[PDB]
């Protein structure tokens, strides 16, 4: 029971890892995606 | 009044020609925004 209660308190650690990585990863994409709108926004002005 | 309404049908010949003058360079100006739409959405997270 406590090697289980070990296992089950390792998937939940590696569930708040995963979730913790999602987190990241989206931050990560909103901070590339600023760029990445000003930069269409910079080329959709040179169109205009 | 044939001489007036000769040279207003000139005029109005003149004013046609010049709405289809508008008519095609705005088209074309149409044609030109269409094109920058598409390269708008092209260039389009979301």
């Amino acid at each position: 029971q406590r090697k289980r209660l070990a296992e089950k308190y390792r998937e939940c650690l590696s569930n708040k890892e995963k979730i913790l990585k999602e987190i990241e990863v989206k931050k990560e994409y909103l901070s590339s995606l600023q760029p990445r709108l000003n930069s269409i926004m910079q080329a959709s002005l040179p169109v205009q």
